[PDB]
DNA sequence: TTTTGCCATGTAATCCCCGGA
DNA sequence: ATCCGGGGATTACATGGCAAA
């Protein structure tokens, strides 16, 4: 279970604020730039939406 | 994965009768029907899924 | 305070069904 | 039947905090 770096967390949050649902292209670019697997990005966005739902 | 299977006539008759009351199956009834029909629970789940799409 | 013990909260991941193609 | 990504719920585990001798 990876622990995202705050450099990664800040970019994911910044991306999430801009678009809370990923396109394949955006998922790909983020994986590349952040050095993470596309599945982790997918799962981070999925969990973020669910967290926000219980705000 | 999972080989296709031809449903027998009592099978389909039984699946349609159930589908006639409720288009969604709870896991409890799906287990039930699976045991009564001799149908794998996955096959029943997929039959309800496809049938929901055809009817729509 | 220190330093120890544990338990609550957070969260990455998995289960499991859904519709659409 | 398969694939995907979606949701909701749940699991599994790290660490945040607070307790306390």
């Amino acid at each position: 279970r990876t622990a995202f770096s705050s450099e990664q967390l800040a970019r994911l949050k910044r991306e999430f604020n801009e678009n809370r649902y990923l396109t394949e292209r955006r998922r790909q670019q983020l994986s590349s730039e952040l050095g993470l697997n596309e599945a982790q990005i997918k799962i981070w966005f999925k969990n973020k939406r669910a967290k926000i739902k219980k705000s």
